[PDB]
């Protein structure tokens, strides 16, 4: 009669934080507080964790990615990580770069759906370096295929011929069963949103596109309501130039994802606000801001912590199922930009000029009231 | 004097869709400035794409290699359309594409990006940021990916398919190309943007290290190394930070085709493929086009422009490339415009009215 579980009806989660470098501690603490008021109005409890990853572990135990943390990454409800990277660790072996812990984690969660949406908001509109006509409106889904092809495929190195030079390969593999995965996901995002899907790949050239488009096609007879289309990378490029308001979802690689959802971030005018979700079957989800860590504002209260509120707005809706809590924090940072506020990267004449902890207080005052 | 006249073999590929319409006039083009140089062309025209599996039934035939390599220099219209994309893949246009790159070794492609002061408009990007956008990407066109072993698909002992391919370059392939792309930015502003990703993959790792290296042989170079996908982002924030970019097969027809969107109007821009030896290969970046095909809506200026590459990147003939955009820039001047890239208060002129008033400024001077 109170609720479901053992908790006086309450829900409680526990959630892995990896701040790591730079901006990420600061903004993963707003975003933290955010998460437990929103929730909290919602009778969601959570246990945290910080745990140590990128150069913040490099620097503790000499691995961009402890076997403590994935253990306990793993054994979380989510995870909400802040950004990675740093100066310090850029003249080191590649294996002991930050980077390489971002990677290793993606692979040990086994989060192979990577969700990243690029809207233009109403408020921010004339940031973006595309007309006021093109930019207005564009709200689209990029869904990116994130543990496999050729950033974990096998062979790959650099080895010296018998000639005495060098070579380096890599290898862009796909099993059947990887693409059909990602696809699901992407025709069930579509079919939430305006009911279209656009498939990228390079298949008038590879093999690996041509199977990715083989098992997209195969896959559209079981989503009947939604409309599938196809695109080659290098289109998919100028088109996000041209009109990205003809994008509901798009659904691609690895590398290509990496590739056109930066773009696509660029093109909205305001990276500081966009979140990123990946997803794994049945585990718990990475959450994540799509921008770097920003070491040079580093400590100053600059950063914008919007990006990484919307990462656990994000966390809860997709992760965890707490849609209401999700819009609660949604609704909050409406109500701050509504109301003014900007922090130094998204500011413009006229507005409010605050920092980061101030923003989050702003955001805070929302959710409360 | 007909003893004393400099004579050339140029190949003519029209290949698919607008192909042939955009490459007969850039041929005329071709005549007429050539001419007043007192230089002359013979002119074979081979199947290559949709029209040679049309012909016989694969993308590039024995004969046009054959005919391509003996001549100075070869010029392309376009390849691909509707009619072919259900083909095996040994027998889909596109590979017709690849496989005379290969051939004729022409590992260095030249993509100049430039926004055209009549033409800022036709951007979506803001006025202020497309105004004076002026790059050169160089691609490398031979290697990586797009030709790496193995590739293939197969089927494991499951029945399951992979699909898989080979980012692979051999140091030597990524010498050429950065030392093509640091005499290109020394011919320029001086600045050279080596793009990779390098911070994932083996391959890039090599790229940036080779790059590095050879930066101390031009030491009047300004070099700095992007991530792609920042680069992806840099081409849309601030354009005009680029004077040259080199990178490799798959990313530079992806940035090169980002950059091309972004000045706004692709029926403008050409581009060139060079060898070590032998004739380079010169086309347009615009695909066939295959709905207004034999519609006389085509603009022939981009090939008309990678005619005049042809001129001064193949043969040398400095002097006619200058007539050529000289050329193309009056007829834009005089307000002429095709569909792709008419603006109120222009003259919209098809396919041929705009050759011919190409030529005309051609044969006025
Ligand atoms: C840092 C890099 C390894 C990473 C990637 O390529 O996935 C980043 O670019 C991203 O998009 O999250
Ligand atoms: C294969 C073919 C479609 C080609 C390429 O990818 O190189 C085209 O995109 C180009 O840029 O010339
Ligand atoms: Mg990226
Ligand atoms: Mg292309």
């Amino acid at each position: 009669q109170m609720g479901r579980g053992s908790e006086f009806g309450k829900k409680r989660y526990t959630i892995t934080l990896l701040p790591g470098d730079g901006i990420g501690p600061e903004v993963v603490s707003i975003a933290k507080n955010v998460l437990q008021q929103a929730g909290s109005l919602e009778g969601v409890e959570f246990n945290f964790r910080e745990m140590p990853i990128g150069g913040a572990a490099l620097d503790l135990v000499g691995v961009p990615l402890p076997e403590e943390t994935i253990s306990a990454a793993k054994e979380s409800d989510a995870v909400l990580l802040g950004a990675i990277g740093g100066y310090k660790w850029d003249n080191n072996e590649k294996h002991l770069r930050p980077e390489k812990g971002l990677l290793q984690i993606r692979a040990a969660l086994k989060v192979f759906a990577n969700l990243r949406p690029a809207t233009v908001l109403p408020q921010l509109v004339d940031a973006s370096t595309l007309k006021r006509e093109v930019a207005e409106g564009v709200d689209l889904m990029v869904v990116r295929e994130l543990t496999g092809g050729i950033y974990f495929g096998e062979p790959r190195g650099i080895k010296t011929n018998e000639n005495g030079e060098e070579v380096g390969f890599n290898t862009e593999v796909y099993a059947a069963h990887e693409i059909d995965r990602i696809a699901r996901v992407a025709f069930e995002t579509a079919r939430k949103r305006r009911g279209k899907l656009c498939s990228v790949d390079k298949a008038n050239v590879l093999e690996a596109s041509i199977l990715w488009r083989k098992r997209v096609t195969a896959l559209a007879s079981e989503y009947p309501d939604v409309e599938l289309s196809h695109m080659y990378v290098d289109n998919a490029a100028m088109q996000l130039v041209r009109d990205p308001k003809q994008f509901d979802t798009i659904v691609t690689n690895n590398i290509f994802g990496d590739i056109l959802s930066d773009e696509a971030s660029m093109i909205t005018g305001s990276i500081g606000m966009l979140p990123s979700a990946s997803l794994s079957d049945s585990g718990p989800g990475l959450f994540e801001p799509i921008h770097g860590s920003a070491p040079d504002i580093a400590g100053q209260d600059k950063a914008n912590p919007l990006a990484t509120i919307l990462s656990a707005a994000m966390l809860l809706k997709y992760g965890l199922g707490e849609e209401k809590a999700a819009k609660r924090i949604e609704d909050a940072v409406l109500v701050a930009l509504n109301n003014g506020f900007r922090t130094g990267d998204i500011y413009s004449a006229g507005t409010k000029l605050v920092g980061c902890k101030e923003m989050g207080e702003e955001v805070l005052k929302s959710v409360d009231s």
